[PDB]
């Protein structure tokens, strides 16, 4: 197809994010003079159909592919370089004063953006946290997406026996019957604004992750940041309801924040 591109036309740099995101490598585009992000092989037919889901989404939130080498060994998967790096650490880095509360709301806007995307395209994450949110230019946010899935929307999926999960981000009925679906995303973006009103705190602080299920069992969450707004608090809350059923949509937490976002600039 039209994305299909030769390996020599890009350069191989280092390993970005410290190796956090593992197999993902700075590289040069030559014949565009562009940084570029690659990720690497170094499970086969599990990263060709990362590289095959990456083709079918397109939003201004979510990391743009760019371009595949899925013909021989060793596969690409060429994505644009988002140059802050991720959101945990340019919250925790960042200059407040510049980075303020409509700012805050700023970058809430954008992810639920691409969340209410990945909810109308029948998509799940099921990765969503700080961490993987990747920061451009001007307080740009685009929700990272190598290992988005197909599932309609309502639909669940059943996680392998064993599987290890962000205990801290992940849903109640995720942690106990291994059950994902649209609504356990809502879940996580909950945690995920906390991590933003905090400027990149860690969840549950001091608690231990083996501990977090019975704590939510008992209808304990998280309490308001300092300093952020009861209505964004609110919109917590409801995506920590514990029947999946009863937490909103993405496409009604965007229009919330779009609405406090318009305000907060008026
Ligand atoms: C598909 C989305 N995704 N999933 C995993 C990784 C990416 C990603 C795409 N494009 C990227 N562009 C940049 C980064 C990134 C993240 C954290 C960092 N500390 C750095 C960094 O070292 N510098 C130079 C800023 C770079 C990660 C990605």
């Amino acid at each position: 197809d039209k994305w299909e591109m030769e390996r020599t036309d890009i350069t191989m740099k280092h390993k970005l994010g410290g190796g956090q995101y593992g197999e993902v490598y700075e590289g040069v585009w030559k014949k565009y003079s562009l940084t570029v992000a690659v990720k690497t092989l170094k499970e086969v037919e599990e990263f060709l159909k990362e590289a095959a889901v990456m083709k079918e989404i397109k939003h201004p939130n979510l990391v743009q592919l760019l371009g595949v080498c899925t013909r021989e060994p060793p596969f690409y998967i060429i994505i644009e370089f988002m140059t802050y790096g991720n959101l945990l650490d340019y919250l925790r880095e960042c200059n407040r004063q510049e980075v303020s509360a409509v700012v805050l709301l700023y970058m809430a806007t954008q992810i639920s953006s691409a969340m209410e995307y990945l909810e109308k395209k029948n998509f799940i994450h099921r990765d969503l946290a700080a961490r993987n949110c990747l920061v451009g230019e001007n307080h740009l946010v685009k929700v990272a997406d190598f290992g988005l899935s197909r599932l309609m929307t309502g639909d669940t999926y059943t996680a392998h026996a064993g599987a290890k999960f962000p205990i801290k981000w992940t849903a109640p009925e995720s942690l106990a019957y291994n059950k994902f679906s649209i609504k356990s995303d809502v879940w996580a973006f909950g945690v995920l604004l906390w991590e933003i009103a905090t400027y990149g705190m860690s969840p549950y602080p001091g608690i231990d992750p083996s501990q977090v299920y019975e704590l939510l069992e008992k209808d304990y969450r998280m309490e308001r940041p300092e300093g952020c707004p009861e209505k964004v608090y609110e919109l917590m809350r409801a995506c920590w309801q514990w029947n999946p059923s009863d937490r909103p949509s993405f496409a009604e937490i965007h229009q919330a924040f779009e609405t406090m976002f318009q305000e907060s600039s008026i």
